[PDB]
């Protein structure tokens, strides 16, 4: 504990991390059953000009670099806007179910330490066919009423699994407000409408100003990429038995 | 050491936990082969008006949030009455058998600390029909068994005790806490409020708690809908995780 | 890890402390060569109606209980207002200079955690007469100094800053928290409520707290009796410990 | 705390490696789907007459000694030129995918403490194409991609990078060190010294080392005959271990 | 092991600190007998327009803040120039000799890891004068001493080298980093800018930094008054610090 | 501070090299052929060497050996009288999933004892054997050359696996001399000439003086013993799957 | 798991005895007489030995030595060419409050290097000296006897203090041979015959072959050097009390 | 976790000492105010021809080798008879009072793991009395005191026991092992072999060992001449160390 000590690390020798952030809302997109989560994440990070602020490092994140669209990056990234008032945590390769607890915990320590007020998990539930496309919420009773007024109804589901479950549990125990938006989404066609629903819901509920102009084609573009990787990883994972 | 102490934290930084409870009886219910334990537990948390008091955090509890009935909570909770004289430890999703030991050990460290007099594990065993004259049964050490037989609760008939109940009972055996279990035959497929009534009658009889049971058969009927919905989605979720 | 969490404990098991405070200004007062810091602190804790919120536990705080006025307390306390937007860190017995570093480091870990905006260390420097026109002075970084000069508070004149104030200020310098000190000339031997008034006027001016100062000169007068009685018994106790 | 201290071991006692390396570019050849990486790596070692400088020691490097061509060595080796400006790291047996993270990380620690400026992973993606327009493809961050494009080399057509290279690349990105990869198609069953030549050419252009490449196609074939020999015994070995 | 790693602090999660330093020469000034080391340190910090880069934290550095000339700062600071080719380590308050070893050792750990090539310790020896022919002495190793001798710098006369200079020299000798010291006679009663000027010229001759010396006498007299104020209030603190 | 018993000095002080005079260490492991461990036993017996240590580890089959009604631990080390020859043997096979660690424990101790050379003794499965039986070497070029003179020459193989692969790798990284002597040995039948070849090679490269009258007789007695155990260990592994 | 540089093997693997061929270690410490450390220097010079190690510790005066314009650490170890003789010397006095720990660090390394014998070299303050100067021994009975023949015989003293006391105690508990050669040496004046006596004893008990032409000349040059330093170290300790 | 394992070192690797000792009675002689304890101890070692069995190694045993009578040994030694039923622990130089606790504790660990049944501390309290009715006094717990009283020996007249013996005795009481002490008056300046004889007599009676005591007074005088020699050099030594 008699140490030399560098400026710029001041917030890590000290674990003083929350002071260079304004009590931010965190929006999350993980690569699970549908892609609307990480398409929403990528979209919003793009359009609000956010910059990267952190990576999450773990033996249990797949040790794979992503190079889709000829940009090289780490699969798990945390972005921030300039006011440090919104963060986006995204992850582009799926986390195997046996490691949700670990990754949720690592992520939520970092989020707790940064002073975040609210975590939003963004995702899409797969579906088969409307046009009036509903957004549903998992959330606690107070937050659920405020949402019903805005027309977002409670999700019809007894358990919440995936990274979403992990994080909500982490929230409940830590007493940070955590909730999730779900929107039905079509699996085998690009489905930009899904991402728009969510951004509307977010824009409203949180008063950000996510531009939504030319979302359809950005989203389409991303969605090719996100699928090329749903595939190359599905393959790899099976070949990885030799 | 050389720390700085916040208030509500004393019992925590000091492991001085027994201090804010009055020697409680702890009732337990887990999600196993029959729901009667979590139903009993939930009924009893409802009707005594208990408040939440703890979670039990662990990598080996399935990392699933529960949302049945649109109320969102963590699956493993501890509740207390206002007199902090009765606790309910409950868990709403199945605990895999590979982790009975870690989970039981984590629970029982907390319970040991809190200063509980007795651990009561509530459950039902799969039954077939079954008798209109529905008996409760005990697994306990000999002192308690002899006393319980003088209430018409007889010794369970099973060579070993498994599930979360055996893990808790082993920890009690080692820690020298009184630990027992109340088993009641319970119908595995159709709702069975009479099972919960038996367990609760047994508890009012043996601990002189005063658990209202007017519209228990109603209240329990509702809670079965729910607990079945998450058993069902959880088995589904696990089924998906296979192919 | 794989623990079990009690409620009011979250901020503790999670080091998630900033969460239940609203970015507070922390005012500090220690027992040094002049009492004005602990008097200011005590006045401000009294008149804002603050509640106790923490102790700071350490082998290097003299292990003495305080009992002046027949109210019994530990010598090192942290208080908050109801909005948790202002804290007062105070200590009623002298801190030996061999431990300024350990004590300052322990305080400032807690303060860092809580998420304080600024640390204000209140004190008086031994004076002789002194001016009827009683100035306050600042030790701060250049931004703050320039602002403060536009309130009529001028830079302190001292090459180094010692006591508990320099130790806190070094930690702030390293942690990049805003840390400053308000010094006022204060008469070392006769009671000096005007010193406390200056410090409090300076604080109302610079933080727009709203600290009533009707019958401050009374209330402070009483608290001087007391704080002098323990300075005096403590010096006595230490004198005894010598021969 | 208080040691005794031997001569050429300061690098070690003190973690003071960078001192003896002039910011080297590091080249990596790994046994995997296609042998072009290690061949590339040996050719460059043989031809720049590089000397061994280290070993990577792990439980997850297969515990097999290599003795092809009756010359006994460890499978995982690191070489330097004389000015310590170019390193070659290679491993002549393949690493199971369950351990890419740990090996990558061990290696990147070493490489980080050595003060490397750039890591280049040389690999060949398979096929039995094989057009002569056997081009070279880069995986790399945006600025560097510009260069190599202008320079005739263009983006790998890859959504993800797996293998040791995904590993090292993740490590590079996270540690803020330049990492890139060169890939060329390669004739999965036929020896394919063109592959190596394409790669050596891309390195010569890009880093202006100057690798003879005279009689490269002869040398690489001798080398291929050895590399396949161990892959063949390594697969034998591994099927034998299914009791 | 499984952290979240922040983008600004990668060099610190990773021990990756040599990476953002081009092999720097490190100059030191401590608060010894003469003031001439800290006066050089300060001078050069100002005149190369260096920027703050690190603090040295420790229980064994007087926990005192410096505020001379109304500039609040911590007593032990490390600066870098813009290319990160010259560092300056300075400490404005004296380190008790009981702690030479631990302070020297902390410093030399960071400096070894930053990749420093050569450490120069700047100092004065007390005189009263100084007959305008003022010499520079050196403690260095023979090969260095011999170069320096053609330069007019003669070998210090002392059988042993104490204070912080000796502690750093020992660390260097063991770590195999080149360490020397320059010493210049300096007047004890009256301010002595020519002491600082000679040391700066020593440095320019040895290392071809090209430190300027424009307005050096005026700048250094100004620093002298400041440093003197603190030498003096620090002695006063140490006298009082008894009770 | 810790009181301190007489004979354990070389243990408190890890001062263990002090009891041994620079030994060559010969090794025999249960592997494909059994000739390695047969040659260990025979030498342990004909040089009348005494036990000196055991290797203890969770990853040695926790099984006791009772062939020939002599009970022992499966992994043992012996030393001659002058502590100039050691013999390390292990009578039950080592799972390849643990080769590294068992190698590393072993090499650690060997390294600590000031060993000068490690010599792994192995047979290779043959259907054969040449009338004059060859012994081949795996070693570094300088040692391969001395041996070339002696008649022994390089083994023909690309990788060296088993415990020999692990030990050789340790010897390489530690900069200790490590080599291996292989001789073809017949799969089907007892092959005492196999052991007679390794001894002669050892007798001639290190000038120990291991006698060889009584070899065939004794090595045949032992071969029945090691077959019993191999046999019985395979049956045990079979059984364990429930 | 840890990558691993070439020359440091004997360090990662604590395999340090491997570089030295069983050395006798001779020691010289600043004490009462200076003859011990003068004899170290002279031998380090006449056998042209090379530095091999340093002892690092918070409890060696953190002071650098610059006598004769050669800068060094005060505690150093040297080895001849064949690594058969080491010399451990320390030019500044060691506070007796730390004798144990400095002894223990030193003996640890020495033990680890496979040292065979430790020989502490000391003078005892005399006003004298006998015309034929005696050298006395402290050692165990078997070694006292061999020496008895050689002319050397037991020191007359009840306890052995200084670093010699500490080192001898370590040597005893560790079961290593440790002895000490003492010779009366004159307090007031340079006493090169004192060093000439220790060498002859060493030359004759360990058959090193340290030359002795040039001894008086060189030992006198050194004695001026060590006096300067002793002198200056006493003055420093004086000063430190404020 | 997973070691290699040498022969006569099992006691050590496994903490398995008791196995090689038949429940020994342990006798302690310590250098202190009066030499009778160590003399007693040497006489009994010499005369039962006991062999050395251990050393106590510590930073707080004075780091001095003893060489009185030209026989070189460590100052702190433990001996056994052949049946390991009697141990003698002795220390021929005195232990400073700042370290009684740590040495006592080290020793009692060893003695505890060895399975000792009884610890007997033999000492002499000073005077220049010396009546022949040089009696022996016991310090001991109540039951044992009864015995030794009936046996002619009676309670030390002591309010507290200090020295190594207070240390060992505290350790004995806390660990529930029998500990006692035998004291006899002894002629602070005159050699006093009667002292030893009284003590040896009390042990022979009490434990029915059978210690020649033929020509004990001669032997003890030779021994005293040696013991005083080191006390004298040890005091010289120690006054010399006041720079």
């Amino acid at each position: 504990m008699i140490m030399v000590n560098k400026k710029a690390s001041e917030s890590q020798v000290m674990e003083l991390e929350k002071r260079n952030y304004n009590n931010p809302v965190v929006l999350c997109g993980f690569a699970g059953s549908t892609p609307t989560g990480v398409l929403a994440a990528s979209y919003i990070v793009e359009t609000l000009g956010m910059h990267q602020v952190a990576h999450l490092i773990s033996q249990h994140i797949p040790p794979v670099a992503v190079f889709v669209g000829g940009k090289l990056r780490h699969p798990f990234r945390i972005y921030a806007n300039n006011s440090n008032t919104v963060l986006v945590a995204m992850c582009e390769v799926p986390i195997s179910s046996a490691h949700i607890y670990e990754i949720s915990n690592t992520l939520m320590n970092w989020i707790d330490q940064v002073g975040a007020s609210e975590i939003v998990i963004m995702e899409g539930s797969p579906a088969n066919g409307p046009e009036e496309r509903p957004v549903f919420a998992v959330a606690e009773k107070p937050k659920l009423d405020k949402f019903k007024k805005a027309g977002i109804q409670p999700a019809d589901s007894a358990i919440i699994a995936g990274m979403g479950g992990g994080i909500l549990n982490e929230c409940l125990v830590r007493k940070i407000t955590g909730l999730s938006f779900i929107t039905p989404t079509s699996v085998d066609i690009p489905d930009p409408g899904a991402v728009l629903s969510i951004i509307e819901a977010i824009n409203k509920a949180y008063n950000l100003k996510i531009k939504t102009d030319l979302l359809e084609e950005q989203v389409k573009a991303l969605d090719e990429q996100i699928k090329k990787i749903e595939e190359q990883y599905k393959e790899l994972q099976e070949k990885q038995k030799e």
